[PDB]
């Protein structure tokens, strides 16, 4: 779709994300071209499995708590795409359940920027 | 333009800022889809200006004093137009000088995200 820029209403899509530790679940997510890589929340992936420490640097500070790193990929499903985005690793939000869908998977979308 | 979207390169534009406060300055800024406000650095203005304290939620954390609100619109000229983006306020960064062109901005000129 054309997606419409406006400061008072966030760019937003459903996905389906597949964590492989629990069962896929749909959310809204962010869409965010100023992310590098994508953030999924910790509510996705089963209690046990083990995530990697973390230091990201963010608009409010720096912080080496509030992020992890997945073990596993991640799998996407767009709505109008039949074909899965493959997340090599992504960001996991223990805190504030954010979902933003970052550059990462926007480049498997063929995802661009257009301003006329 | 179209801007393709890669993890790996930063979608950055060249953008002359008049803070109206001394003359016109060229930046190299961030082009933020999940930027509800523009950010400019705050080297672009001279020690005494007067600036509103405020408020933001940023994935670093919520920070009272990283950022400063404009008093006076804020006018931005892209290379590929010829009118000027006028922000009626946007945001100061004071603690590392980051410059990020937001949904504001990005209204203003009709720019669009594309997913096919
Ligand atoms: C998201 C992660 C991959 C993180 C490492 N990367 C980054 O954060 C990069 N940025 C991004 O990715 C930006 O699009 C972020 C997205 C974000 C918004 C609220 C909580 C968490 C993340 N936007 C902001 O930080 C912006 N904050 C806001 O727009 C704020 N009003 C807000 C608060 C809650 C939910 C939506 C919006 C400002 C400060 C730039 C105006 C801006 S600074 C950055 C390093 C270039």
């Amino acid at each position: 779709p054309v997606i419409p820029l406006d400061p008072a209403r966030r760019p937003v899509i459903k996905a389906q994300v597949d964590t492989q530790t629990s069962h896929p679940k749909t959310i809204e997510a962010l869409l965010d071209t100023g992310a590098d890589m994508t953030v999924i929340p910790i509510a996705l992936f089963s209690s046990n499995t083990p995530l990697k420490n973390t230091s990201v640097l963010g608009a409010g500070g720096q912080t080496q708590d509030h992020f992890k790193l997945t073990s596993l990929p991640v799998l996407i499903r767009l709505p109008f795409r039949t074909t899965p985005i493959v997340l090599t690793s992504c960001l996991v939000d223990t805190k504030n359940n954010w979902a933003i869908i970052g550059r990462d998977a926007l480049q498997q979308c063929q995802g661009v920027l257009y301003l006329p």
